[PDB]
C-alpha cells in the first residue's frame, strides 16, 4: 500500500527535475527515408502525387509541427525531386525555422488560390493521380476539385504504410514520453488523499509533465473517481475523492511529437470484493492481449484474446456489459490515435516496429470501470511493453 | 504606469472568478439554429446535412468534443429530429453534453458508421448531401464509399448560420473578451527586466483559469524585441530587455466562444521608428473599424487598413514593411471562422457578424507592431468588444 496516498505536494515536486538522457530528435536522413518509403507505397498504389496537410503527417514527413488551420500548409510529394511545400507567404520565416526536409517552397498571398498552386505543381511534373491526406479538411478536396478533374485517392494506405512501423529513433522518443508519464502517474497516486479534487490532480499532472520536460504539458488528461470510472472518456463535473472509490487516470504527453498514453486504475482505501474481482480480470485481459502479439498475427486476434478472457469469466460476450464496450487498443505515434487498430474486423497483420495501446477496459454499468493501459511495440519474435503493467488494485506500478 | 510596477502577488489579488457571467446558450436557440440550417439547405437544393464533431457540432447540438478517427456526427434532413451518429460506448458521455433532441444511431467498433449516415438518408429519401468542410477528408472517403451521388460542400449553409451572432452569443464572447483584456492588463503589469516569455505565458494561462475561462489560455503568443516581427512567432524562450517591444496575442473561451486580443507595448524607452510604426498601426486599425457598416465588403475593410499604410509610404499590397497578411478573421465558437477580412472576399458585413481587426505591421529585421481587438457589426456601424490601445506605452484605454 506504499504507492497510493503517502506523499505531499512539494514532496512530489522534489522528483520533478527535467528528464535526463533525453532521446535524440529525428535526423535529416530519417526524414528522407520516410519520403522514399512514401514513394514506394505511392508506386504500389498507382499514385504519382501525394498531398500531406499540416498536422501529424506533415510533421512526420517534413518536421513542421504546426496544427492545421483554414490556410493551406501542405507538402506535395511527387515521384522525383524535392517535394513542394505550399505555404502562406507571410509564414515563410516561421516555416524555414522548423523545416527538417529540403523542399521547393510555393508561397501564396492571402487572396491567392493555394489549391491552384497544388495542381500547377502537379502539371509541372505531369502528375495526374493524386492521393489526398485523410486527415486534411474536406474543404481542401472542394478547393482541389475546382482545378482537378481526375480521381482523388485517399492517402490513408500510404500514410499508414509509412507511419505504422516505428524506427528505433521513434521508439526511443516514445519510450521517453512513456517513462515520463509513468512517473507522473506514480506521483499522482502518491499525492492522492481524501477530499482531493479531480481538477487538482489534472492540474498537478499538467504541472508534472511540464516540469519533466514534455513538449506542452499534458496532451490530455482524464481523471474520474468512484462511479464516474464507468465512463471510458469521462463526463463533465469536478469530483472529490472518498475512501472506497476507484481512481482512473488516463493521461500522456509528447516528446518531439511522439505520444505517451497510459491509464492506471487503483483503489483509494479498501476495495470491495466486486472491485477486486474486476480489477484482477482487467489485468488478465490485458495480459492475454499482450501474449497474443507477434509478427503475422491479425490485429483483431489481439482484441479477441482480451475478449476471450472476459467471456471465460462470464462477462461479454462481444461488447455486452459488464464487459469491454470498445476496442482493445489503438496505434500510437505522432498521433495519439493512429493505425493499426486493435479492433474486431481488422485483419492487418502486425509487423515489427508497430506500436499500439493495450487497454481492454471493463465497464460494470452503474458501478465502476477498470482500465489498465500500457503500450507495446512489436519485435521480431513477439512484443515489448513500453511500460510494465500494474501488479495489483493497490499496486498500480510494477 | 500600465506597464510594470505590479508584483505577481498583487496581480493575483485581481484574479477572483468572473462575476456577471453571460448565460449559456438555451435549448430554444439550438432549435433556432437547426431551423436556420434547414432553410439554408432548402435555399441550396440540399436535403441532407452532415455536421462533424468540432465547433459546428457544438453550434448545432451543444456537444463540445474534438474530432477523432471515430465518426461522431449530426445528420440534418428536411424534417424530424436530426440523427446523431456516435460510437455505442460513448452514449453515456454523449447524453451528459447533448443540448438538442436527436435520434441516436449508435455503431459498435467494427461497424461502418458511414453506412448509418446513408441508411438514414435513404429512409428519408434524401439524395443531396452537403458535407461539413471542417470534417476530415476520411469522412468524404467513407461517405463516397456508399454514395454515387453528388456530395456538396456545406460551407455556405454553416456560415449562413454562424456568421451572425445572437445576443446570447455576443454576451459570451463579450465575457471572454473582458476576461482576456484584464489578463492582458495584468500581464503588462508584472512585466519587468529579465522576465521570460515562458513566464508570461504561464501567468496568462493561470490568470485565464482563475477568472473562470473554459480551459485556461486557448493559445498564447508572447514575443520580445526583434521577435515581434514574426506574426505567429518562432521557437525559443526570450528574456525581457529595456527598449524592447512586447507583443502578446492570447485568448480564452467561455462556453466555447472565443476571445482573441493582441497588445504590443514598449518596455522602457521606444525608438523613433517604434513610435512611428506604433502610431501607424493604431491608425490602420482605426481606419478598418471606421470602414465597417452593413453592406461593406470584407475586402473593403482590409483595403481601408492597407490604404492607411500605403499613404504613409509602406506596402503596397503585402510588401514589407507593411501588412503581410489579412486584416482580420471572423470569430465565434472557432478562433478563425467566416467572414475573413481579406482581399477578394466580397462578402458584405451584416449586423451581428464578428471579426478581428489586427492589421499588424512587420518591419523586417527590426520589430512588428500588432494591435488586435474584435468588433461586431451593428445596424449602422460597428461595436468594439474591447477598446483599442491609446499609445505605445498605454496599451489600455
Ligand atoms: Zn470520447
Ligand atoms: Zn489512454
Ligand atoms: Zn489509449
Ligand atoms: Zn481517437
Ligand atoms: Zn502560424
Ligand atoms: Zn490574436
Ligand atoms: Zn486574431
Amino acid at each position: 500500500s506504499t504507492q497510493i496516498g503517502g506523499m505531499s505536494l512539494d514532496q512530489a515536486r522534489t522528483q520533478l527535475a527535467p528528464w535526463t538522457q533525453r532521446a535524440a530528435p529525428i535526423g535529416a536522413d530519417e526524414y528522407q527515408q520516410r519520403i522514399e518509403r512514401a514513394r514506394v507505397l505511392m508506386r504500389a498504389q498507382g499514385v504519382d502525387a501525394l498531398l500531406i496537410g499540416a498536422g501529424t503527417s506533415l510533421r512526420y514527413f517534413s518536421g513542421v509541427p504546426w496544427g492545421a488551420s483554414e490556410r493551406l500548409v501542405a507538402l506535395l510529394l511527387t515521384t522525383e525531386g524535392d517535394p513542394v511545400l505550399i505555404c502562406p507567404a507571410f509564414e515563410e520565416g516561421s516555416l524555414d525555422a522548423v523545416l527538417q526536409l529540403p523542399v521547393r517552397k510555393r508561397l501564396w498571398e492571402e487572396h491567392e488560390d493555394p489549391y491552384a498552386l497544388v495542381v500547377q505543381a502537379m502539371d509541372e511534373q505531369h502528375a495526374h493521380a493524386l492521393a489526398l491526406d485523410p486527415g486534411i479538411a474536406f474543404a481542401v478536396h472542394t478547393g482541389l476539385r475546382a482545378h482537378l478533374g481526375t480521381a482523388i485517392r485517399d492517402a490513408g494506405a500510404i500514410i499508414d504504410g509509412c507511419r505504422m512501423c516505428k524506427s528505433p529513433a521513434e521508439l526511443a522518443l516514445m519510450q521517453q514520453a512513456c517513462d515520463m508519464t509513468l512517473l507522473v502517474q506514480r506521483l499522482a497516486a502518491g499525492i492522492a488523499h481524501e477530499g482531493i479534487g479531480t481538477d487538482q490532480l489534472v492540474r498537478f499532472i499538467d504541472e508534472a509533465h511540464r516540469a519533466l520536460g514534455a513538449d506542452n504539458g499534458s496532451t490530455f488528461c482524464i481523471v474520474q473517481f468512484g462511479h464516474a470510472t464507468a465512463f471510458p472518456h469521462g463526463i463533465p463535473g469536478v469530483q472529490h475523492l472518498r475512501a472506497g472509490e476507484l481512481v482512473l487516470i488516463d493521461t500522456g504527453c509528447t516528446v518531439q511529437g511522439y505520444h505517451s498514453d497510459i491509464t492506471r486504475t487503483w483503489i483509494y482505501g479498501t476495495p470491495s470484493d466486486a472491485q477486486q474481482r474486476i480489477w484482477e480480470l482487467e489485468l488478465a485481459a490485458q495480459a492475454a492481449a499482450f501474449a497474443a502479439v507477434r509478427p503475422g498475427v491479425a490485429c483483431e486476434a489481439v482484441d479477441q484474446a482480451a475478449r476471450a478472457v472476459l467471456q471465460a469469466a462470464g462477462l461479454g460476450p462481444d461488447y455486452r456489459l459488464p464487459g469491454l464496450p470498445h476496442r482493445t487498443g489503438h496505434g500510437c505515434g505522432l498521433a495519439i490515435h493512429e493505425a493499426p487498430y486493435l479492433v474486431r474486423g481488422n485483419r492487418q497483420p502486425l509487423q515489427p516496429g508497430m506500436c499500439a495501446s493495450n487497454e481492454p477496459m471493463i465497464v460494470v454499468p452503474g458501478a465502476f470501470g477498470v482500465a489498465l493501459e500500457d503500450h507495446f511495440y512489436v519485435t521480431d519474435t513477439g512484443a515489448q511493453w513500453f511500460t510494465p503493467p500494474s501488479v495489483a488494485i493497490d499496486q498500480p506500478f510494477a
